[PDB]
């Protein structure tokens, strides 16, 4: 069973990889662990699961795809995106070369034959010259180590392991642990149904207003005259969105003018307020504060209890604004004004122990019928090192990254020839719009395989020195910004792609080709 490339993952990256490599004449197979395509949208069927990337933006720029597809709303839910991947599948004939239910579990490089020997958990083995890993950001849920967690008598699941058959909150006492992006969404749905909802917060999220909007086929057809421009523009912005920042400095502009821009951005919604402000919002602490202070007053107005507002929207920010990828929200702050909703600050009242009747903080037991763990996911290193990958260096990938992620171009790792990862560590990833990085990173991969086909090279390996230099470039770029003040994603897709494309133009410097 020999192939030019075996792709693991049937999200945007892997779907894109399968389509383009096939088009380029590579014998290719895709192994996806779940039963259907969609990536995160296969696994995340919890109530309220929605994109943070608005329409045109969170889809492929293939003309035959967006010509004949329309969305029901500006930010579609998980089930609508599954419909989008099914439509993509019919149009591009993908699934014939996908094999579902194959979880890749171990792999080993065969230097004599410059090909990978890949093993799934069902025992199937397959040779592939190239090992293209598209496992995403969210393939390893993080469940904290609370004493007695497995003891809980009611229903509990991680948001990334929501039952495929559904589950209702109606009339139940539900507790949600974590206020990440999935927590905000879960909190929104349970707040209208649950007999009581307690939310456990370590740190207040700085949730931005979504500005959701229902959509109609008519207006979308008229807009689609602008779509080719939108898809060109999104390749050229910091995070791959169609959001142009304001080039001025927040500090070099009159205050009434800052409030004007902040109000405009606030009304367009989404990541406009994250990424569309002034140029020094994420390089200058003073400028950063102007945008936090505007969000704080917006939010504190929505909340009726000042003791709550200090917890949800503190006067001092817990970190710099916009340093982590923001969560969106529709009515998340209003839910806390309800009489059936409570907010527990795990900093003040830490969780002592999980018990069958519920969650016991330092100031009492919170009896629950269902316990939702919205505690997020391991870093992208946990989803790649979850496969047992044996490199030509004598160690596993898990072992190679125990001190931290080590890559060149965010694409490869010394000791691991003919292996490339998309949306991997030290690439834009978390700071990027998925389909935008899938397309731009994707073309980089295809070009790389074509270059080796054209030049009779059967082997590529990042060098230890290029690995070292790459880390120094990340630290120097991120050292010019506030991002290291977060609790790594390469900041800047154009800066990123420019380095990648230029290494390729010098015949893949930093790699050894054989
Ligand atoms: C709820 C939620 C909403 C999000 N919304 C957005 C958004 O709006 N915009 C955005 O840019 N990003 C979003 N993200 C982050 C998201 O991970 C990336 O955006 C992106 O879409 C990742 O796409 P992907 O192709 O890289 O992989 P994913 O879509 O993450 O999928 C990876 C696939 O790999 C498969 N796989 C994993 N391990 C194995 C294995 N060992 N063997 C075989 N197969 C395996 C998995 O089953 C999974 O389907 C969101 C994440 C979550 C959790
Ligand atoms: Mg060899």
């Amino acid at each position: 069973e020999v192939f030019d490339a075996l792709i693991v993952g049937a999200g945007f990256n892997g779907i894109y990889q399968l389509h383009r490599l096939r088009q380029e004449g590579f014998k290719v197979r895709l192994f996806e662990a779940g039963a259907d395509m969609g990536g995160i949208w296969y696994w995340n069927c919890y109530p309220g699961a929605r994109v943070d990337s608005h329409i045109p933006i969170y889809e492929f720029s293939i003309e035959e795809l967006w010509r004949d597809w329309n969305w029901t709303e500006r930010f579609p839910a998980w089930d609508e995106l599954r419909r989008y991947f099914h439509y993509v599948d019919k149009k591009l004939d993908l699934s014939r070369d996908i094999r579902f239910g194959m979880r890749v579990s171990a792999a080993e490089f065969d230097e004599a034959r410059d090909q990978w020997v890949i093993r799934t958990t069902d025992g199937t083995v397959v040779r592939a010259r190239f090992f293209i890993l598209c496992t995403g950001f969210a393939s390893k849920p993080y469940i904290p180590n609370y004493k007695g967690l497995e003891s809980f008598a009611g229903e509990s699941f991680h948001t990334g392991l929501w039952p495929q058959e559904g589950a209702s909150f109606t009339g139940k006492r539900v507790g949600v642990v974590g206020t990440g992006a999935s927590g905000v969404q879960v909190v929104q749905e349970a707040s209208k149904d649950a007999a009581h909802l307690t939310v456990f917060q370590r740190t207040p999220i700085l949730a931005l207003p979504m500005q959701q909007r229902k959509l109609d086929v008519e207006t979308q057809q008229r807009m689609k005259a602008d779509y080719p421009e939108i898809f060109r523009i999104r390749r050229e912005t910091f995070g791959g969105f169609d959001i142009l920042r304001d080039e001025r400095s927040a500090l070099e502009v009159p205050p009434e003018e800052r409030c004007a821009l902040y109000e405009k951005l606030w009304q367009k919604g989404g990541f406009h307020y994250w990424i569309g402000g002034f140029s020094d919002i994420l390089t200058n602490e003073e400028a950063n504060r102007t945008m936090y202070d505007f969000w704080r007053d917006k939010t504190r107005a929505r909340i009726k209890n000042p003791a709550l507002a200090d917890k949800l929207a503190p006067m001092e920010p817990p970190h710099p604004f916009g340093v982590k990828r923001p969560s969106l929200e529709q009515w998340y702050y209003e839910a806390f004004n309800q009489d059936n909703v409570s907010l527990v600050d795990v900093r003040e009242m830490p969780i002592v122990e999980i018990v069958p009747e519920g969650v016991l903080t330092s100031d009492g037991l919170v009896e629950l019928d269902m316990l939702v763990l919205a505690t997020g996911f391991d870093a992208v290193t946990g989803g790649l090192t979850q496969i047992d990958i044996h490199g030509t260096g004598g160690i596993t990938l898990k072992e190679k990254w125990t001190e931290g992620a080590r890559t060149y171009l965010g694409f490869a790792t010394s000791g691991f020839p003919n292996m490339l990862f998309l949306y991997g560590p030290q690439s834009p990833s978390g700071f990027c719009n998925g389909p935008t990085c899938a397309e731009m990173q994707g073309e980089w991969v295809v070009d790389c395989l074509k270059h080796m086909r054209e030049n009779n090279k059967g082997r590529i390996e990042a060098t230890a020195q290029a690995e070292e230099e790459w880390a120094q470039l990340l630290n120097s770029i991120a050292g010019m910004t506030l991002f290291p003040r977060a609790d790594l994603n390469f900041p800047g897709v154009p800066i990123y792609m420019d380095q990648c494309n230029t290494a390729a133009a010098k015949d893949y410097e930093g790699f050894v080709l054989d």
